[PDB]
């Protein structure tokens, strides 16, 4: 709750004890659990709706040429044909984290079991937040990154970013290498022109709603306020007009209409994985939350002819032993001190390049990470 | 580590009274229905003394304290700018100052 961080040897005068009043504090430890229950649940349905497990470290991508045929004649003979093939790779990373905690004997001898169970459940959720920081900066993070797998170096991407190998042509749409989906709105306050303009960075490779892709739209408080007000036909920020209406989903408060047939079609469906659904607009499905920072859209699509899949893989080391969260018992196991780790491996990156979009809503400059996101800011959200 | 801290509210106990008094000269000519008639005033003045303290606990602004168990506590009405803040929810922060 509070960001206080005590680090140190736990020593007595750092005991907690039952008060001279006969308050229990080492009964409230867990208090906190359902404001914490409400942050974990946030964390969770975000997670499994942005991560996938990484099975092959390593991910190809080829470009390959084409022929034509001609006009026939009676005598002469046609052209020939070849395909000339090139290939790219791109890996995940892999990086180690750890923590101790250490206490002397005079702490052991009188601790109450219940303060150090706090500690290894503060522990446990700093882990979480680990993890979902490093998840969410594999998103929002535009820079490229380096990793050695099997003894050769690889890329290790985020979304298109102006690095890296240009996406294929699609159609009559073709890219070049500086081709990016992390583009501003050029506009202080987001428009419906920024909602379609977000939508077309996924439309534009084939990721679209005939070819069957759903869409998920995560933004602040401060973007869906604005957005609940678009209207079709109605004049809008920055001058755009709006070419659908917000359409509130089920769990919305009700509102009367000027017609007794409300919609011609459906309302959104209330949730889209575990998230909950405040609406819709065009194709997008809106979630709201201030996991999103202020000023920042995330578009993501799913499913469809291409079978886009979630956007981050999440590697973890090869070795079993290695996978997940582990306790090393320490250096000092005797007296006047114990100490032990808590140690964690893994790493994240994008096979899919262009399944998703970040839109920064600002009138200039090149996008910003947000602090909260940028890979050197910590190891907490 | 970590530090925790406590800190506590109570309620307040406050005590109330009424008399009826009558001479032998009312007592020896009165009909009872007559002083039936003022138990259920004062019956009726309980219940408008609950209300107002009950209303007053809501709508009164103001910090009280309690002696309980030889401790003084603070007694509270919602956040009034006054007392712990309140804790911290999400991206939402508070300070001593905030007030319902």
């Amino acid at each position: 709750t509070a960001p206080v961080r005590q680090e140190g040897i736990m020593t007595q005068g750092d005991l907690v004890t039952v008060t001279s009043d006969g308050i229990d504090l080492n009964a409230l430890w867990n208090s906190f659990a359902e404001s914490i229950a409400i942050y974990n649940e946030a964390m969770d349905n975000l997670i499994q709706l942005l991560t996938y497990p990484v099975t092959v470290p390593v991910e190809p991508v080829v470009q390959i040429g084409e022929t034509t045929f001609e006009e026939a004649t009676e005598l002469g003979v046609p052209r020939g044909a070849g395909l000339p093939i090139e290939v790219f790779q791109m890996g995940y990373d892999l990086r180690h984290y750890d923590k101790r905690n250490a206490y002397s004997w005079m702490f052991l001898a009188d601790a109450d079991g219940r303060q150090v169970e706090a500690i290894h459940d503060a522990v446990l959720w700093a882990d979480k937040r680990l993890v979902f920081r490093k998840v969410m900066e594999a998103l929002f993070d535009n820079r490229t990154r380096r990793a050695n797998i099997r003894n050769q170096a690889y890329n290790v991407y985020p979304l298109y970013n102006g690095d890296g190998v240009p996406p294929p042509r699609f159609k009559n749409n073709v890219f070049d290498e500086t081709h990016s989906h992390y583009v501003i709105s050029h506009n202080s306050v987001v428009d419906s022109s920024d909602l379609e303009d977000l939508m077309e960075l996924l439309a534009e490779h084939g990721y679209s709603p005939q070819a069957g892709t759903q869409f998920l739209l995560l933004a602040n408080k401060a973007e869906t306020d604005a957005i609940r007000q678009f209207r079709r036909g109605v004049v809008n920020n920055n001058g755009a007009t709006a070419g659908y209406d917000f359409i509130p989903s089920p769990t919305q408060p009700a509102m009367m209409l000027p017609n007794a047939e409300g919609l011609l079609g459906n309302q959104p469906a209330p949730t889209f994985g575990g998230l909950a659904v405040i609406g819709s607009y065009g194709f997008w499905n809106i979630v709201e939350e201030d996991y999103i920072p202020p000023g920042y859209l995330v578009g993501v699509g799913y499913g469809g002819a291409f079978n886009l899949g979630n956007p981050v893989g999440l590697r973890q080391h090869a070795n079993p032993a290695m996978q997940g969260l582990r306790i090393i018992a320490g250096n000092y196991q005797r007296y006047p001190l114990v100490d032990g780790f808590y140690a964690r491996s893994f790493g994240t990156g994008v096979r899919q390049r262009g399944g998703a979009a970040i839109m920064q809503i600002k009138a200039s400059g090149a996008y910003e990470c947000p602090p909260i996101y940028k890979k050197g800011g910590g190891f907490l959200v």
